[PDB]
């Protein structure tokens, strides 16, 4: 059971052979109020988001990373794995094991937050990293470059051979929550000064991602009053998520320089952007064209990281030796 | 000139010899109260905190050194300099470079931060991290691991015999403000369910900070209604605060893993504390004591880490040969 | 001047006639830090292996040849002459001539390098094989097969009758070094897989060396993780130090086959053995004994070599005329 | 069966009569890729140089002179037979005696080595040095000293007369590996002090070997940072193999001195240079030309010494009288 568990989409490709590409946000309802016919005990996924003006939504996985759940009572986690796996829970003992991506600096606590779940519902313990499913999935080599842009964090990378974990790897905490603060930040230095909520910043990067070239596009959208209407340039968007790039290619440039001569000659496995990354126009026009410019290694995009997502649990599906699942 | 930034103290030690006990906290007026170009052009220090409520707190340090100025424009650095800097301006054109503290995993835009400020004030810009900073105003040999617990971030960084500089250090971002999130989440699961802010988290922190050993003590505070005032028994800010301890000493063990025998063997020069973390009883219980118990080495506090803080100023106050100015 | 220049120790004995048992290794402060002028610019002997962890310690006599230094200026040695220089400074003119020991195999351009820093010094340059010179200290018989066993080469050279010169003697690279990497190979390939670098090897070599019996010893270490300790056994110590004795003995067999009648019937003459071989327990097994065993010469081993050292100095001080000085 | 066994590639001629130019160092799957042991039992030659960072190399020939495996099992050299030997195998009994190429000072030990591996294949165990194959294959009268510059042996030849076998000469291990730690040594002389493996210094001798005469050649390369890519100068390369030649024939005149008055004059019949060096640029320089000069003897060179290998193996494989294979 390889889940890319995120914080947009949940990919599930079981070992039986079942597709569920599911969706992220647990919640509860916040008062009193209802059976479960208003709400149900515990919401997951696409019902949460369509009411999440209704629910206390509690977060399960901080920076795209299995937190510990803040109830203080391991239910967020529990009715999130019933809607996912006890739902779709195989009726012929298909030998099932739980790999749960994680990123690439996880914390140990993560791991034993993974390890009493699975000993309590019935799955091998195994721990592996989102960009090595990645890694392991897509047929790349050593080595190619994993830039995996989410909305918690950003994981930058770019390991050699041995995939020793967090070592020669980075994972930076300016991510979509990052760029939603300074997008905030945009339309306060506007005439109007709007406040507008982080869900209002998620549509905008969303919608329009025209980050590396100014692409002519505006948000058609109302002010705080709701009368008001007007086409919202993107004139400060694109300063606002521009000034990431300089910190994912400054690490790149910090790891490249301590690696060995065969390892930093690979302008032909590329940079690859997976996750929302793959989805912002712009971002090979720093590296590949003239423009940062950052030298003048080829970028490749991942064409739907969800489907693609499915390819490493594939790959992990079969045939997991028991000889690599004591030794992971 | 040596600039100790920080959330208890923000201490200055001049060439000259004076030194000032200087407060954190940045505003400028919200409202129109008093005056604010002819009163208070920003608001800096303890007047900022007897003021809160009036002002527009844009934070300007986050657990560190220069954050990112979120007026964007350097208003809350440069206020901040006309406030510290230029109070403590010698008259006599004293050969004055700017030393400012950096957080051990320090940024280049951090770099870029403290160029724009040096560039304000016309001084040589140099870069000294916090942790070397203590181990230049105390003067230990090789290698006690010197641990800074502060507001903001968690500094673990041992010592190299050749002392090339922060190549291999930790930086945990669980710090005082994230114990004062468990603390909040600790008194909302109990009877009479709390509803204390940050504030008066970290205010019952630093007044019974008994952590190692279960202590008797109790905090005389108010009740989530407001007006009603008891003895509130501190039994469960032992539980919170207990949780950070696995992972200083986790990261702590991984370098012993990896340092050499000639660096393995260094138990007699101890571990040392800084910061907030000197202040709590019972740190040393756990790696000294029979508690953890983590070894043997034992443990060291720093009294009064803003003397100190001075001393580490005063070190590289003489003779910094220009040679060592062009190569830091 | 007589000079033994070794590893472990450099024995010094001037032609006045005061005895300054000196120490090996020349280092200096790797990274900018301190300062050697404050200190020692180069640090020679037992401060430089104290702190090894401070400072760049270059090899400057690899397996008892000088390297051409990197840096292409010497300073590795004529900072070691200093050291010596300042203990056993001449007043009155100290008819000082430099007697220079050397491994048995030397190359011209080895004895080139060590005139051309006689000549700086102003000294009569006189190149002696380290064999000859304990043959000289410890007047034996011919012929006495003298073997030095040290950390660098292993001389097996058999005294020749009017000891001419280099006629017919071996220097092997196998020696100490050797033996201390067949250590790192055994605790390499047993079960609990230790991590110990040469250092350490050495250690437990010098502390421990009972090779040619099953003495029940022990070496209490830590393990790779350095927070396990435990008594490790020396059953594969003996392993890893068996195989020296073989070749050795290899080359002596070569030399019996080569001996003329009259020093074939050289049994009562027997075999001398210097260096850190005459502190190993159970060498005398293999060739005096019934375990090869080795025909039946007896085996003396050397008391206190540094010791002896002096004598040769000694020996080597008087005489030696201008017919002396002129053939070497 | 003629084998040249080396440490860049081999030459075999079989009975039936093909060449077999292959490559040498051997290796095994040390990370997670492909299947360890049944993708390819041990990897040799081009996969080796390819894919070295997967791998864990047990080198078995340091200089031309077998090792002891530190696997401790002697798997590395049986499955290194199996690669090449039992690949190319008669299947019909061509009578096959194994003559394996071995340094002109072989000790008892790699002979032991030879008839462990003799076991393996069920062949006779022959031992000839490995000139001795272009001496008998390249038909050159008594005697032409032949120098066969490799990477880790560069055997000196001077056919002897009577005694057994080796009488008079001596393996040179001042060869390729000496010379890459001359070429790492005088590239720290450079103003950025560049730092390159191994692999870099055989690149640079391999593409640009002009040593006895200084042709203004550069290579377009990485420096010390390794950031620009630009042409890198040959100053400290004809610096660093400068001191080559004199050490070499330093040799050579103490053979001269040794050999018979008609054994001296040869000086028609040359010296003859083979292997890696006679591909460098300036070679008969140093004792042809007036550079040294060594006297005014005449040098000659091997044209395309990796094709004349077979040709001494054919010499020894017919007719290979089986009286001279029992007395051998
Ligand atoms: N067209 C788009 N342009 C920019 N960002 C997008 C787009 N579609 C989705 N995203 C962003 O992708 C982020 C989710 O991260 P992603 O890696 O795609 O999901 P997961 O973490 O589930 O694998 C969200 O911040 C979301 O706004
Ligand atoms: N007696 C005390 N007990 C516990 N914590 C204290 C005490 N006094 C001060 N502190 C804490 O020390 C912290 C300040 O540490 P500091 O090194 O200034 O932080 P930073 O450098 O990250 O800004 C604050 O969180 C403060 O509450
Ligand atoms: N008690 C001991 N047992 C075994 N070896 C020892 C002992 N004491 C010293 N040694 C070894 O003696 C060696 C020093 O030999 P030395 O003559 O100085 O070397 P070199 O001749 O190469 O200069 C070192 O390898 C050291 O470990
Ligand atoms: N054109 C060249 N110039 C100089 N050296 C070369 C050239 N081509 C190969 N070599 C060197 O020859 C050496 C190997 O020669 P070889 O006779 O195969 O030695 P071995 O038998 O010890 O492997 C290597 O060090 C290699 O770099
Ligand atoms: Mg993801
Ligand atoms: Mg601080
Ligand atoms: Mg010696
Ligand atoms: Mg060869």
């Amino acid at each position: 059971l390889g889940i890319d568990l995120g914080t947009s989409h949940t990919a599930v490709m079981s070992s039986r052979g079942k597709k569920f590409l599911l969706k992220s946000v647990v919640g509860y309802p916040k008062d009193v109020i209802g059976l479960k016919l208003l709400g149900r005990p515990y919401v997951v996924g696409d019902e949460a988001f369509e009411m999440r003006s209704y629910l206390d939504i509690r977060y399960p996985l901080q920076d795209g990373v299995l937190s510990e759940i803040s109830d203080r009572d391991i239910e967020v986690a529990r009715h999130l794995l019933t809607h996912v796996v006890k739902s779709a829970e195989p009726g012929p003992n298909d030998e099932i094991c739980a790999v749960i991506g994680v990123p690439a600096r996880a914390s140990a606590a993560n791991k034993a937050l993974l390890l009493k779940m699975a000993q309590e519902v019935v799955h091998t313990a195994l721990v592996v990293s989102e960009p090595f499913m990645v890694g392991y999935g897509l047929d790349k080599l050593i080595n190619t470059i994993i830039v995996d842009i989410g909305a918690g964090t950003t994981d930058i990378c770019a390991l050699k051979g041995t995939v020793p974990g967090p070592e020669d790897q980075v994972t930076l905490t300016k991510a979509g929550n990052y760029v939603d603060e300074r997008l905030q930040n945009a339309i306060l230095e506007r005439h109007p000064e709007l406040q507008m909520n982080v869900n209002v910043a998620c549509a905008v990067k969303e919608q329009f991602s025209f980050v590396g070239t100014p692409t002519e596009v505006a948000s058609f959208e109302f002010r705080a009053a709701g009368k008001p209407v007007r086409a919202d340039v993107t004139e400060p968007v694109k300063i606002a998520c521009e000034a990431l790039m300089p910190d994912i290619i400054e690490s790149i440039e910090t790891l490249l320089r301590s690696f060995q001569p065969e390892y930093q000659a690979t302008v032909l496995q590329n940079i690859v952007f997976a996750g929302g990354g793959s989805r912002i126009r712009g971002l090979a026009a720093y590296v590949k064209e003239k423009l940062r410019p950052f030298g003048d290694a080829n970028v490749t995009c991942v064409k739907d990281p969800t489907f693609d997502g499915c390819r490493g649990a594939l790959r992990l599906a079969e045939e997991l030796p028991p000889q690599y699942w004591r030794q992971l």
